[PDB]
């Protein structure tokens, strides 16, 4: 039929239920798909920003992005309606784990699970300009997918310059990034290295006791964030490559979730033999 769009729902489709979280989602609110009784997520709005985050999101699919199932842009309020992440945002979940369960190997899953997510937004040319564990979603064994698209964008240069007045979460944004608002799929590869830290300490927040005033400062002084008790000397390593003060010697995303891929695989080994021993009790 002449109208047909394979995104646009109908609003009535969903029962919204609650807001998610505690309004430290925004709008974001636990729904139902009544029709399939399928528990959703809603981001609702009552613009541009919106629209801009409901366009990329039919852009982009992978097994490690949060699901577009829909979205409601025809007429206000709009929705963007995407799968139920039943464990929400990554930060809190670092924050309140079982670290028996959520161990050395499932800490390398999932910094395997976002760099696919990234590696794939890499060839795709997108960037995604606000990788973080807060803005990553948490599902059922651990399952990590990366969320927050609302800076995403498909790359028509190298570099993507933000609008003068625009603001950044320092502690992720690297050094080019603070002093002239320019992005590239490098400067995720360095809030991905912050992204790391925050798993690796089971979600610290980054720079302790660090003026965000002095941040800029520091970095370009070449401190960087210390090694965590614990962390393995090859996954401090690659947080020390993703802060290398020039973009071009940053790793691709590539090169990061090929080495944490064969790190997960041999930390599953031992994992999973701990596992048999011990229910062998
Ligand atoms: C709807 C939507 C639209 C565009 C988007 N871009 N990025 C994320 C989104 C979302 C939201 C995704 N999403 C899916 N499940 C979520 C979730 N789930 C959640 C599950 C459990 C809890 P608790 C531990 C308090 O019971 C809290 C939140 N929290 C926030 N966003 C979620």
């Amino acid at each position: 039929s002449p109208n047909y769009d394979k995104w646009e729902m109908e609003r009535t489709d969903i029962t919204m239920k609650h807001k998610l979280g505690g309004g430290q989602y925004g709008e974001v609110y636990e729904g139902v798909w009544k029709k399939y009784s399928l528990t959703v997520a809603v981001k609702t709005l009552k613009v541009e920003e919106f629209l801009k985050e409901a366009a990329v999101m039919k852009e982009i699919k992978h097994p490690n992005l949060v699901q577009l199932l829909g979205v409601c842009t025809r007429e206000p309020p709009f929705y963007i309606i995407t799968e139920f992440m039943t464990y929400g945002n990554l930060l809190d979940y670092l924050r309140e784990c079982n670290r028996q369960e959520v161990s050395a190997v499932v800490l390398l899953y999932m910094a395997t699970q976002i760099s696919s997510a990234m590696e794939y937004l890499e060839k795709k040319n997108f960037i995604h300009r606000d990788l973080a564990a807060r803005n990553c979603l948490v599902g059922e064994n651990h399952l990590v997918k990366v969320a927050d698209f609302g800076l995403s964008r498909l790359m028509t240069g190298d570099t993507y310059t933000a609008h003068a007045g625009a603001k950044f979460p320092i502690k992720w944004t690297a050094p080019e990034s603070l002093a002239y608002n320019k992005f590239s799929i490098k400067s995720d590869v360095w809030a991905f290295g912050v992204l790391l830290w925050e798993i690796a300490t089971y979600g610290m927040s980054p720079y302790p006791g660090i003026d965000l005033s002095q941040v800029y400062e520091l970095l370009e002084k070449d401190y960087r964030m210390e090694r965590p008790e614990g962390c393995p000397e090859k996954v401090y390593e690659l947080m020390r490559a993703c802060w290398q003060w020039n973009p071009s010697d940053r790793p691709s995303f590539a090169e990061i979730h090929q080495a944490f891929e064969t790190m997960f695989q041999e930390s599953s080994i031992s994992d999973e033999v701990e596992k048999e021993l011990g229910k062998r009790g």
